[PDB]
């Protein structure tokens, strides 16, 4: 377990949440209570979901000095978010649970998140269009969130040191910018095209066709028909897979929903 230690990446993480005593916040992992400290002083209230209980002892002391610190013992995967009344997350995340923790809150919905990842993962998740890092992850928290790496975090900023570096991320949920028409649809549909990135849509469709639970030769007519739709529509199936914006993936999944939900 890397905890952090650096007060200064602290203090960086909760200027970006821009905390006030109207705020709500849960705190992914107890630590050793310094970022505890920092999110108790200034917000409302903190929820501070934590497995080890070899820890408690950092959380009784806080709980001495602070009346508005509540502490869940258990798994943040597990715990039911819908029964806690938190509108912000400030969090080192263990990173094994990078991903399903990402998508289990904006689930949920909250309106700002401040969390450390991974260097590799945080630059995928902001990752731009067109470029290397770009993938189903970049787009998945994109098409959902606006995102940005507000900083890097060496490993002298942890202990024990960790073997790469992490960056504090900052994700603020935006259900307006890209509307989309089935959340279901939309998963698989960029499941399916993810597995072959550097293909045509075209073709990743095609390859992937069982992952929208339609056979080959089925997907292959199918996508004929919805390029005889408009202009569009043709030249975005026609490129490669990570050549294409979040706005267009979003776009040409919605409108290719209400294409097929006409059987």
């Amino acid at each position: 377990q890397c905890f952090l230690i650096d007060k200064n990446f602290v203090n960086k993480a909760v200027e970006s949440a821009n905390l006030t005593k109207d705020d709500v916040v849960l705190e992914i992992g107890l630590g050793k209570g310094i970022l505890t400290e920092e999110l108790a002083k200034n917000a409302k209230k903190v929820y501070v979901i934590e497995i080890d209980k070899s820890l408690e002892p950092y959380a009784n002391k806080l709980k001495e000095l602070y009346n508005n610190i509540e502490i869940i013992w258990g798994d943040a995967l597990k715990v039911d978010l819908n029964k806690l009344d938190f509108n912000k997350v400030v969090a080192n995340l263990p990173y094994q649970i990078s991903s399903p923790i990402t998508f289990k809150l904006i689930k949920r919905g909250f309106d700002l998140a401040v969390l450390m990842y991974q260097y590799e993962f945080a630059k995928r998740m902001v990752a731009a269009a067109g470029t290397k890092d770009y993938g189903r992850l970049s787009v998945a928290v994109q098409s959902r969130a606006d995102v940005e790496i507000v900083a890097k975090v060496p490993p002298s900023a942890f202990y024990p040191k960790p073997k790469v570096y992490s960056a504090i991320v900052k994700i603020k949920p935006n259900k307006g910018k890209y509307h989309i028409e089935n959340e279901n649809f939309f998963d698989d549909f960029l499941r399916a095209i993810f597995q072959h990135r550097n293909k045509s849509v075209r073709k990743a469709l095609i390859d992937s066709s069982k992952e929208l639970n339609y056979n080959k030769d089925e997907m292959k007519k199918i996508l004929e028909d919805f390029l005889n739709t408009n202009s569009e529509i043709k030249n975005l199936i026609n490129e490669k897979v990570f050549k294409l914006s979040v706005k267009d993936i979003v776009n040409l999944s919605n409108e290719f929903y209400r294409f097929l939900q006409n059987r």
